[PDB]
């Protein structure tokens, strides 16, 4: 009979390395005889017993004649897909979960719980799966798209932790978490602190206690919110990175943001949802990050660490680890997730790879793996191998 | 070892959701390299792990050689077929349960029950399937198109219910119910009360005492047949719904058939089958109902609900709780089925989303999905997205 | 945990009906996307927890460039391939147990036993798998082509029993019988009687005592040799089927053949593999056999009904039950197996339905099954609903 | 719950036949509508309860455009992948296990794990993977391309023994043994002896106590270097093969390299990899090997044996098994794996059959199966049937 489930202390290790490529595309060609699904936003969530791949489909496969609005975001035909990690996205292998154009997973230890928001713009809504069935939803509360994690969610003693926002993109945006427990809601929780705008938050577990997010703000700042959730006493406050490695992109030069901590700088309208996973120690905390390589573009992804302090009031820049997308290839998403090895747990990243062509083709992408693993330096980048012209 | 399932309390919630559209031909160009099955009459039937996605195809895949045909009903190619529901309803992805060119199955906590209806439209034939093997036939008793559900049949304690009717569809078509036990007929009963012409029943359990099942007069009336099945006593009665609110297709104007309840109207010639679900609180149940949009053509699909009353007798306009499907996309057949979450039930309406473009080309069909879930009001709806020139 | 399986009393039933069509080559038009393996001599065994559908295939898919050759037998490329009853054998869908251009396979309770034959004419090798290992093999003993039976062996207390032979089709062929045990050959079985030529065996148990095969001739008549092996003393003997209604194909009109039993008669060149399976009861013995409508071609299926008697001494016409297959369609081989039941056994024919177009195009079969359910007469033919042409 | 596992005794057998082909490429055709992923270096593993077909694809199916490339041996598209035992290796058949340009992986009982190096040829990074999780990483030791062996590695005990090496092919390539347990190494292991150049080595259980190798030196000798490694003192040693059927390609003529056993000879540069497996007796052990059937190119594959004695003194020549594959058919590399019986193992050989049609088209291989089973000579031999232009 299965246990409810903690986070572990993390699996030895002072590096990550290149894990593995999910390229569905690699069998896209006209050429070929494949069928993988269209995706955007990918993510993992990993049980004690498999890990999940999801992603957000436009319901259409390359090849296909259904390309012309896959470079779009919400529509009623975007579903929340998923495969065993490690198998090709196609039309056959997928299953689908749900209509939703926003998403999240999780697993407690004894089940899945999925998240997909759907529904128009003005009036979004929240749905929640427990297993196979439909088990309750949430409400726009600021009635400017309702919209979550596209993100493993956290689950700890059977409570499974979400982020959710709504509001303006390119203004106020204050996100709220939701507790919720083999599928429903049983706590909204409001966080304090520097509320302005949060979302996209990547989360995870930085103690039995403690909860952290990396998150995105759209509008203000290149810094990126982080948020921390306390399990003990379901409650939460925000306040800015203050880290020189500004996370967000585009984003200023590093340590060019003059003033406190909190203060916003400038080229900080627009944003990317960053990867952010943690490194569980006896008396240490592993705070591993990524970012793009371009200060203004999705091209590249470049890997940070730092041990310890508050990455509230520490201005110190992140430890630069390795690059695992050139600055060539696309760099887009990139998210946690954490492995259940046997008696300890392993922290990942992968990485949204988009295969952007413009708006008069397909629109889709590849997932790269990155995990700790091993002593020594990150060795080795990642690249698609898709020729869009095929 | 498994127990008998029994209806259980519904789980709590106000108002249904878009769940999850299964549209197969978005995959079916010619531009592409998927093998969707051209299937009519979907249903769907949970049991305690699975939830499945039945239909009727016609043994061939869009694209592929064999459109002549598929826009006819019964020949000796139909066959009852099965994915787990999420996955899409391909050559390589189905099962082929049985021949049928009518059918349904249901779960009884133990084992699956499937029913296919073959033959020859003078001397048709009911097969049962238990599990693995085939146990028990019922024959046609009018020798005018024996044929049964299209929906989830209906077990509790061991004992699956099913209607059947045979007769013409212009005429009389008196129904019978069947009494199934682990694949085997133990019980035909026959239902008093308006008879006169009961076919393609969406039945479902109104408590451990009583099934419930709204039907389609192809004859007669626009008014759908209520059947009230005393599961303790094996007794049947049928008298049609009151309510204004005329369920079948096509229908004149709502509170225009004027008289007793009994009063068959205009437009009685022609039918569709139609959703119907139930949900059962402590002690008041709520009926829900779903009906196109238009009162002539297979177009759009609404969903309504009405909480206690008896139906034979309520007058009262049923309560309107949604667009599932705009007038501009097709409504066609739609069915109650409910998920077992861990411990309540979840009561879902699926509707089938017909592709027609004539008797020339290929048609098929997608299932929508709505589910309670949550308050509040019915949000989005659903198009299929397919373009049947592709 | 499993114990060794038992043929149990029959289910109850007094006729056969259309069960399921297996018809892969409707998906293997140069439109569509699929690809169904080319496949001959198909059979079925069931296992106490699923039913396994058998066959040859060619190594080769429709549409491909490798129909050159899919019109012979034995190369080195024929596989056995299985997949799960119901599922369409594919490239994807099925699994390759082993090389072998002949074969069988079943289930004793506890594990799957494979049986195939390849290697050179004049000296091939009959192979044994015991789950996924190889346990055993078999030479061939007249060095002119070691076949087995094309249909499922028979397991009691964990024993399997097998026939085999080897010998000139157009002369003599002395067939043998192997007791195999957990996948290792344990006894040699040499049957007395009537030996001259026996091949492609289809074999059930009549009791807990008795297996009984009728079997095909090629080389002498048109009456099918009829073997009974005794399993409590591991005994066989072999006389040839009284009866005026000849099985084999071609043959004579019926009861034209003159003079005692095991006289040969004429037209009794070559031959086909016949259908035949027992209805086991508790008084009474059912024997189902099935032949082609045609005296000559491979057109057409009927099957045919005898209770009790000895099929040695008894010269009565077997009872015609109906036709499964037109005589405007492909006869070809057919074969007998059981379902498991919870509590009995269903008996069923199935026939192999080949599209033969010639030797200048490719060459493959689709599965019709036929079951015992119900009372009655049986009520439907079956087609494959195939055009070569596409 | 589970117990790791041990060499057993084998199964009993006198000599090997033709098992299963798997040959994806007969589905490869533009003519067609299959996806066989583009793979080289295949090799299986098998556990107690599934047997695993490994092989390093080069992320490209056929038909397909991605050829170019697909004869280099490494790049960062490689990655090691599976498809259980008899299961078409397809895009969706398939598992990507990780990025890797070289593998091997192995079941020790209780779980799988997989192993693969990828990186830069001057910093290659072996890869440690248990079950979902990464475990930990060797580093390169001498910076020419650390590289492991391209076959199932071997458990005892929990205990998991691997050959990695490091350094010039045409010149100096010192190996190492690695000691891994449930996914992390606990010592490595430093053969004495002669050490000059080890690769690629084929290694199995000669008893409880000891692995041997027969492995590939690509510069010095056509002999193969053969490794005795006592599991019980972690201790390895490393002498060449004395029998005067050299085993690598090129070689040249059987016992023409004269001198003592370690003589190197002529013919040295270059090599491939061997089959090698072992059959335990009760107190004895049988040598099984394979070879190419020509003396320098990668053509054809013959099977020998050799029952005791120390293959590092036995100048006997090896008996000859017969032909797996005809000098008309490619021979590449070829492996030992064993597969598990209810109470004993099955040693068998695996032949890679490469299609090669230059840098200019697409280049993968098929895989043939031989395994011990029964007495007598091997009979027949494998092709691919594979048309290279079709
Ligand atoms: C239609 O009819 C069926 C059959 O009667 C009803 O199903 C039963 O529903 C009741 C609840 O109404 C169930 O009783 C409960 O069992 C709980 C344990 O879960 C399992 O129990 C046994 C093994 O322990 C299993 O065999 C079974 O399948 C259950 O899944 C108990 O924990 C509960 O007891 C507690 O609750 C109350 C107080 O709140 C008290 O009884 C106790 O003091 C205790 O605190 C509870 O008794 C019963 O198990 C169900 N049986 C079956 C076969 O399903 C349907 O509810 C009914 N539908 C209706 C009425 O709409
Ligand atoms: C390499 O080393 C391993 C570990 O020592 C050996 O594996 C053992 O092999 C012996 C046989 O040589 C096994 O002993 C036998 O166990 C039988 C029962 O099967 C299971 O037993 C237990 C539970 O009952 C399980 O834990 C275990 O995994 C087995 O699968 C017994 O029935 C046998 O006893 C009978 O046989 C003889 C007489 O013939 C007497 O011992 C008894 O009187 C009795 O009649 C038998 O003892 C042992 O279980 C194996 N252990 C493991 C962990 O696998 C390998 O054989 C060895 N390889 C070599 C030597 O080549
Ligand atoms: C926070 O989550 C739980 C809080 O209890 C911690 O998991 C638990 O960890 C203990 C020990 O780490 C486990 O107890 C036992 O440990 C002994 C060794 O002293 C061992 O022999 C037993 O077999 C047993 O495992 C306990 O089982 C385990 N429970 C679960 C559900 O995992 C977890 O480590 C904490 N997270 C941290 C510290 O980061
Ligand atoms: C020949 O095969 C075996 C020979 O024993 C028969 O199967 C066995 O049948 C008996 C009864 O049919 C089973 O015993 C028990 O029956 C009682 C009822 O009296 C029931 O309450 C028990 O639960 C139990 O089932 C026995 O279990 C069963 N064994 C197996 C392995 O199936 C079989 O019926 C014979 N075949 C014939 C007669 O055709
Ligand atoms: C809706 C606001 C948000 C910020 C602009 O948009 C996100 C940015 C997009 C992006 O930055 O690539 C992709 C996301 N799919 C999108 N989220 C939704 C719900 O549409
Ligand atoms: C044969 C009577 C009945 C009522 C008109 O026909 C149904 C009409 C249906 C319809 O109105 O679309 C289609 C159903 N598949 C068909 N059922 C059968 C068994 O043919
Ligand atoms: C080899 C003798 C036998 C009788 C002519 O041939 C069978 C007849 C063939 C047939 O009658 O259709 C098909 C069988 N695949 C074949 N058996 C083998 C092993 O090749
Ligand atoms: C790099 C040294 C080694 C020996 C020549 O190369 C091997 C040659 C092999 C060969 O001879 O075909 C192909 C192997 N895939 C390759 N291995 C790697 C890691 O590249
Ligand atoms: C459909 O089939 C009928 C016969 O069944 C045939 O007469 C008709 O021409 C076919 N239709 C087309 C468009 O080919
Ligand atoms: C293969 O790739 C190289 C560059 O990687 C390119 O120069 C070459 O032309 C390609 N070959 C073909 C046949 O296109
Ligand atoms: C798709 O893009 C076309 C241009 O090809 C444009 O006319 C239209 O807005 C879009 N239509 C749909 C259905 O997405
Ligand atoms: C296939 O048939 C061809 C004719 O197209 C003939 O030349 C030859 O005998 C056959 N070859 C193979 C490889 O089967
Ligand atoms: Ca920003
Ligand atoms: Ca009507
Ligand atoms: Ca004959
Ligand atoms: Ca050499």
């Amino acid at each position: 009979e299965p246990e409810w489930t903690y986070p572990r202390l993390s699996c030895p290790g002072s590096t990550f390395q290149k894990a593995l490529l999910i390229s569905p595309h690699r069998f896209g060609e006209t050429k070929g005889n494949s069928a993988p699904l269209i995706i955007r936003e990918p993510f993992i969530a990993c049980g004690p017993n498999e890990c999940k791949h999801f992603a957000l489909t436009h319901y259409a496969a390359q090849p296909g004649g259904y390309y012309n609005g896959t470079r779009g975001d919400r529509n009623k035909l975007r579903h929340l897909i998923s495969v065993k990690l490690g198998k090709i996205p196609t039309v056959e292998n997928s299953i689908f979960h749900m209509a939703a154009w926003s998403g999240s997973a999780c697993h407690d230890g004894k089940e899945w719980t999925y998240i997909g928001v759907d529904g128009p713009d003005n009036n979004a809504l929240l749905k929640v799966k427990y297993g196979e069935a439909y088990t309750d939803t949430y409400h726009s509360y600021a009635n400017k798209i309702l919209r979550t994690q596209e993100s493993a969610c956290n689950c700890i003693g059977g409570n499974c932790y979400l982020m959710i926002t709504d509001g303006s993109a390119s203004g106020v945006s204050e996100c709220r978490f939701l507790k919720i427990r083999e599928g429903r809601i049983i706590k909204e929780i409001f966080p304090t602190g520097r509320v302005k705008h949060t979302e996209e938050c990547t989360c995870g577990f930085a103690s039995n206690k403690t909860i952290e997010c990396a998150c995105r703000d759209n509008s203000y700042t290149a810094k990126r919110p982080f948020v921390k959730l306390n399990v003990e006493t379901d409650t939460a406050e925000i306040r800015l990175m203050c880290t020189d490695t500004y996370l967000d992109t585009p984003r200023p030069n590093d340590g060019s943001i003059t003033g406190p901590c909190e203060s916003n700088g400038d080229k900080g309208s627009g944003g990317i949802k960053g990867g952010f996973v943690h490194q569980r120690m006896e008396s240490k905390i592993g705070r591993w990050y990524s970012r793009t390589m371009s200060k203004t573009e999705r091209m590249g992804m470049g890997l940070y660490v730092k041990y310890d302090g508050d990455p509230w009031a520490d201005s110190d820049a992140l430890a630069f680890s390795g690059v695992m997308v050139s600055m060539k290839e696309p760099g887009w998403y990139s998210f946690g997730f954490e492995i259940k090895d046997k008696k300890c747990d392993v922290p990942c990243i992968g990485i949204e790879m988009v295969h952007d062509g413009g708006k008069e083709t397909w629109h889709s992408a590849a997932t790269a793996i990155y995990c700790l693993m091993g002593s020594g330096q990150l060795l080795w980048d990642t690249v698609t191998g898709v020729d869009m012209a095929l």
